[PDB]
DNA sequence: CGTCCAGTCTAC
DNA sequence: TAGACCTGGACGG
């Protein structure tokens, strides 16, 4: 999951937890190495939000709930499979990690977060990962700021292929989402960063990084449903695609292009 | 049965 | 940098 799924996962669980309150404890499987959620409320509400490839969740205790307690936050990395549920209690899905219950009346539900191969981390504290950069997505002009204003980094020396992973200038972009940004401009992916952005001291680079995503999330979703899989592979352009080539930059991960590999191709 | 493929994080 | 962390779904034999 890159940013549009962070999103879309953040707009399911505020529109599925709308009407819902939760009680009792925040539990976590045995074999999950995250920590514990120290949190316990009689009547509490769930609401999220996402900033790149991060969630955050707010626990809000009802007035009254019982034990007193303050809102608790939790930030939320995806790794490579997470996702949220909401499910029926007693029909937890495999990998379900940690669980929020809902109190009664009515149906007795689960909130999961669901991480099949556990390189999905979360931690105590409402707190945005420090050195990851503004959201590409809800922090546009942050974003693109960040990255001009900071050039200098030896990150820039590398291909713009691989400067479009680092999550410290481009929060939320990850393999699928640097394919289509590069496919659309025709950018040879192993083009040196600082060479493509410098000339920029109809759309730009920067401007696809905000506007490419925001198309995933404007495709619906939740996370991503067995139909809106459809709409996605569709919608892709580049990534994994019939005619494109593809080759590994110097971590081992795989771009997709057409065209010119560019002049730092290995 | 087997191999290969699909975002960080951290010990050299 | 190269492993490391994990599970499961495509395939190949």
């Amino acid at each position: 999951p890159e940013g549009p799924e962070l999103h879309l996962a953040s707009q399911f669980v505020n529109e599925a937890c709308r009407a819902l309150v939760f009680g009792g404890c925040v539990e976590k499987s045995s074999v999950s190495r995250n920590p514990e959620v120290p949190f316990e409320s009689s009547a509490y509400r769930i609401s999220a939000s996402a900033r790149g490839k991060e969630l955050r969740l707010i626990l809000s205790p009802l007035p009254g709930a019982q034990p007193q307690q303050e809102p608790l936050a939790l930030v939320f990395r995806f790794g490579m499979s997470g996702s949220f549920q909401l499910v029926p209690r007693e029909e937890l899905p495999r990998h379900a990690h940690l669980r929020f219950y809902t109190a009664p009346p009515g149906p007795r539900l689960a909130l999961c977060f669901v991480d099949i191969r556990r390189f999905g981390r979360w931690d105590l504290g409402g707190k945005w990962q420090p050195g990851r950069g503004p959201c590409v997505l809800q922090e546009y002009q942050q974003f693109r700021e960040n990255v001009l204003r900071n050039l200098a980094d030896k990150a820039f020396d590398r291909p713009i292929c691989e400067a479009l992973l680092d999550q410290r200038f481009f929060n939320g972009i990850g393999n699928y989402l640097r394919a289509e940004i590069l496919y659309r401009l025709k950018i040879p992916p192993f083009e040196k960063a600082r060479s493509v952005l410098e000339a920029l001291q109809n759309p730009d680079l920067l401007e696809l990084c905000h506007s490419v995503p925001k198309e995933v999330v404007q495709l619906g979703g939740r996370g991503r449903g067995e139909e809106d899989f459809a709409a996605f592979r569709a919608w892709l352009r580049c990534y994994g695609m019939p005619g494109m080539s593809s080759l590994q930059d110097r971590h081992g991960r795989t771009i997709w292009f057409q065209g010119d590999p560019g002049p730092l191709a290995p």
